[PDB]
């Protein structure tokens, strides 16, 4: 199960890190809980719609929003972080 | 530039996030470097050979290294490791 982060959400995560570290921390067990079960648990997971289908969103916070993918089947996968800062 | 992370790396991050924030901030730094010059720069990159081949390390600390591919076309920075050494 990889773990891949685009040029922004990765910017973003740092923005955390130089600011805010429990939203390091939300976030980084929004990671864990969807890299277990994708489509349940912490955040309140809810699929995207549109050119978004496909992705899916948690909570991090009510102004900041936690979008991802999980993509690959059986034993090879991977969690593909969108967007880990503000709405959708 | 996509940033890439395996199971065991991402502990490794985590497990820094937990407990040392220098080696967070100093992983940190190399990632960024490698994005711009994956072959060059911070951490004096070189080259890893036969079963590691296709892979770089860099130095972050004496007894800690980087360990990292580049794959990909129109590209990723696959972090493998950064605990340990050999």
């Amino acid at each position: 199960m990889k773990l891949v982060w685009t040029l922004s959400s990765w910017d973003d995560y740092e923005f955390w890190q130089r600011t805010d570290a429990r939203m390091v921390e939300k976030i980084n067990d929004l990671i864990r809980n969807a890299k277990r079960t994708p489509f349940a648990g912490l955040g309140k997971p809810e699929p995207l719609k549109g050119d978004m289908a496909g992705y899916w969103s948690r909570r991090i916070t009510a102004e900041h929003r936690f979008v991802y993918r999980v993509s690959g089947s059986g034993s090879e996968q991977r969690l593909e972080v969108i967007q880990c800062r503000f709405h959708y």
